């Protein structure tokens, strides 16, 4: 079964680490870096890793039951899986699938539709935020702590968190949260990735997301788009080497814009050409060319 | 080139009319109906119709510039950032809300001009698509917010969340150009062609910001099918593709359905109780058939 990439253009792709469209391709203009995101992790032969799940509108969402305590009002959410199934802390995953995979304050909307009590079916929804550096951000243990200026939430009722953007100018998108709290280390992580040679840089799919105040830039970079995650998962094409050579191509004219290494682990490196941003045709997209090895030398893009 | 369906399960699929996961399959428990949604419209050979675009998180979103219950007049652009041309042969800007109701969400800004370039803000808003100023075909929509903390002249984004009031009519199209200028370039209405058949819907249950509204949004095919048909562009060998909902473990056909070339599904009405399907099941293409194929009662 031949390995293939989706033929969606840049403006037709979705971020795999935040529910947003892709705005541009991006490489670090200062240096090469090492990253370890947990959403948007899928090998080329279709193995999901980290906290990666398949629904693009559920990335960084939470689902569960509100638990009352004992101005910013605390809202403890006892989690279930985003697909409604019970959450099992013994699963070999870093946290509930879809959990926020970086340090920062994410603002969004928490909503409820009552299933028990005297008002079954009654609904409410208000802005909330989740600080993933809070010691009660414990999605591996099965709970997160939200905060809201509204106390209009019903105890014991189903509660969904939908993320919107930056709740504060405090994002560190490559710093993993402590999924089990201050005491216990992270486990079952998707591996860290980095260029294997000097002169190479990871190529990111960059989105710019909203912010509820301040001057935060709103950058979220993913290794592959969510549509690629869905594609590899379903195709499960055998990887014939550690490195697939791919080209950003103009499908109308056949012109090759630049070449890149698509690693079996599920991320892209390009040869550093080291200045100001990447210009690609809006009708173009990546196309698989051949299976190569690590000793392939990339032409500066 | 053979026709194929994605193998994603129900809980792995996205609604094509709202940014939400699919919750269940659904048919009308009383009668056959006629529907004409404008999002989630794609023929089996990959022709997008209506206001359908490809990004699943952008459905029912708006993008534009704030011009001037505090009213927020938004001059629209396309969701992919390109300018919006009202002369395009579309019912409205791609991704626009395609039903009558109050949709609540968050409006956000990041300043690009003035003395505070880069400054941001975001607040809950709602859009009443029955408002005379809901005119996404002309290129503008009116939002309302309890906060005044918005800067005019600045890029403005609306992200939908759910019901702003218990007033949804998901099959009643809005007046995209206002009370004037009846809708144009619409994706066609669809309905079962025979008695005893019903349209099979992919149903989402979305949030609500007050009241007892059910939150139902039904789509003809999931957004992943839209993306898949668009890329594959497999020629339709007949007007009706026979598909079966299968259990991949056992290979058992749970039920069969007609997948019409226009891009919607009908099943043989079996009356009673909501639909029981295994979590690991998915639709797969079986063969090309015609209108005279008799579906087994679902």
């Amino acid at each position: 079964k031949p390995f293939t990439l989706p033929i969606l253009t840049l403006g037709e792709l979705s971020n795999s680490r935040f529910p947003a469209p892709i705005d541009m391709l991006y490489t670090d203009p200062n240096e090469a870096i090492v990253v370890q995101p947990q959403n948007g992790r899928c090998t080329l032969d279709g193995t999901l890793q980290g906290t990666t799940q398949l629904v693009p509108t559920q990335i960084c969402s939470f689902r569960g039951t509100l638990i009352s305590q004992t101005r910013n009002h605390p809202l403890h959410v006892q989690l279930k899986n985003l697909d409604g199934t019970p959450y099992d802390p013994t699963d070999e995953v870093p946290a509930v699938l879809g959990a926020i995979d970086f340090k920062g304050t994410v603002f969004g909307v928490a909503s409820q539709r009552n299933t028990t009590g005297n008002s079954i079916g009654a609904t409410r929804a208000h802005e909330v935020h989740i600080d993933t550096t809070n010691p009660r951000y414990t999605p591996k243990l099965g709970s997160v702590l939200m905060y809201s200026e509204s106390n209009d939430f019903d105890d014991g009722q189903p509660t969904r968190f939908t993320p919107i953007g930056m709740g504060a100018d405090d994002w560190h998108q490559w710093e993993l949260p402590e999924y089990s709290g201050h005491l216990t280390l992270n486990m079952n992580l998707a591996p860290a990735v980095a260029p294997a040679f000097p002169g190479e840089r990871i190529l990111f799919f960059r989105s710019v997301v909203p912010s509820a105040g301040g001057y935060g830039s709103g950058h979220i970079d993913c290794l592959i788009p969510q549509e690629w995650v869905q594609h590899f998962y379903q195709e499960a094409a055998p990887s014939q080497s550690a490195v697939a050579l791919i080209r950003y191509v103009n499908p109308d004219t056949g012109r090759n814009i630049f070449e890149a290494k698509l690693h079996r682990e599920g991320f892209i490196t390009v040869a550093n050409s080291g200045n100001n941003p990447i210009v690609v045709p809006p009708n173009g997209y990546f196309r698989f060319e051949a299976w190569v090895n690590q000793f392939y030398t990339l032409t500066p893009m």
